[PDB]
């Protein structure tokens, strides 16, 4: 086994508390056959729900966006462990700075928890060739605050904005030379041990018809999707 232990994340931004009770059942239910570490993450509002009905061993829970030092002590009081940064929709939508995430990436680290942070490009970066700039920016600022040994707790995400929400997935061309380029840069500036640890993962517009083709990249290491029932698919998809 040359590839990390795989990670598959569904994000809960939203929805009823009932659908969410009907997806989480379904998920206790299922066997899954591989070692990947399955993360359900949620806002704050939906977190008593998931951290009481959800039981599956390879499941975990995770905050998205989970806020101040008060909000992380109060994740950790409560059990959970795992935060989602969604940096390239923030950096797009409130022109949150590199500089900001960078800093949430290590507090949340020196508070104990694994820490998946989504960087990308925008749609205009993508079409000027700026891409490879402007997620090395990204990768270098997060990288800043950090030590060597603290990467053992981070996963990073591609998440280029023009696939999210847009139904534009990624080709697996280009989400392989994105990982490529961010693992590349890892090696080289951090160590080769830890880029070859460090799991990357895809986001933007997978689902359980395209989620496969793109595992098979020698440089993705998993998923964020949406929880929805074909979240199965896209699990067995990091076989």
């Amino acid at each position: 086994m040359s590839k990390p232990q795989p990670i598959a994340a569904a994000n809960w931004k939203s929805g009823s508390p009932d659908s969410l009770s009907e997806l989480i059942d379904l998920f206790n239910s299922t066997s899954i056959n591989h070692d990947v570490q399955c993360v359900v993450a949620s806002t704050f509002v939906h977190l008593a729900m998931t951290k009481e009905r959800l039981s599956h061993p390879k499941f975990v829970i995770a905050a998205l966006n989970a806020g101040n030092a008060d909000a992380l002590a109060s994740l950790k009081d409560f059990g959970v462990n795992w935060i989602v940064l969604g940096h390239s929709e923030r950096r797009w939508y409130y022109g949150e700075t590199n500089e900001i995430v960078a800093d949430k990436v290590a507090a949340a680290v020196a508070s104990g928890f694994m820490v998946i942070a989504c960087i990308g490009e925008t749609l205009q970066e993508r079409e000027s060739g700026r891409t490879a700039v402007v997620v090395l920016t990204q990768i270098a600022a997060i990288a800043k605050k950090l030590k060597k040994a603290d990467w053992a707790k981070v996963v990073i995400a591609y998440e280029p904005v023009w696939a999210i929400g847009t139904g534009k997935v990624a080709t697996p061309q280009q989400a392989q030379e994105a990982h490529a380029l961010i693992r590349s840069w890892v090696s080289s500036k951090i160590g080769a041990d830890v880029a070859g640890e460090l799991r990357i993962l895809y986001g933007g517009s997978v689902n359980g018809k395209n989620a496969r083709t793109l595992y098979q990249q020698r440089d993705v290491n998993g998923f964020l999707a949406g929880l929805k029932p074909e979240f199965v698919d896209i699990i067995k998809a990091t076989q």
